[PDB]
């Protein structure tokens, strides 16, 4: 599923990401925009052989099991395919664990490089949530 901007904002807020760990809703929408372009089916191979999955490009090196990432963990206790669903629950639950792991949203390199410090409220402008 490719979410609309406002549609995703609404869904993220319904799933409790708004202000989760102090990160406003616009931070999460911004991250999803630059990680996946709001596409729940996005997958991308990394240099280390892991793969990123879903709307928030969660990495198989720590967070999910894809069966092909040697030496990796599965800290969200899910198959990486669960992160590609039209239903964003598994991605949200796993993101909540990631953003609580010590470095906040810096875990998402694209959030650090493209969202951090910007006017992220723009991402929820005009939205019926
Ligand atoms: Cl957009
Ligand atoms: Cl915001
Ligand atoms: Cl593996
Ligand atoms: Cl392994
Ligand atoms: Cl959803
Ligand atoms: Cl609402
Ligand atoms: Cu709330
Ligand atoms: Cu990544
Ligand atoms: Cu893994
Ligand atoms: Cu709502």
């Amino acid at each position: 599923k490719v979410f609309g901007r406002c549609e995703l904002a609404a869904a993220m807020k319904r799933h409790g990401l708004d202000n989760y760990r102090g990160y406003s809703l616009g931070n999460w929408v911004c991250a999803a925009k630059f990680e996946s372009n709001f596409n729940t089916q996005a997958t991308n191979r990394n240099t280390d052989g892991s793969t990123d999955y879903g709307i928030l490009q969660i990495n198989s090196r720590w967070w999910c099991n894809d069966g092909r990432t040697p030496g990796s963990r599965n800290l969200c206790n899910i198959p990486c395919s669960a992160l590609l669903s039209s239903d964003i629950t598994a991605s949200v639950n796993c993101a909540k664990k990631i953003v609580s792991d010590g470095n906040g949203m810096n875990a998402w390199v694209a959030w650090r490089n493209r969202c951090k410090g910007t006017d992220v409220q723009a991402w929820i402008r005009g939205c019926r949530l």
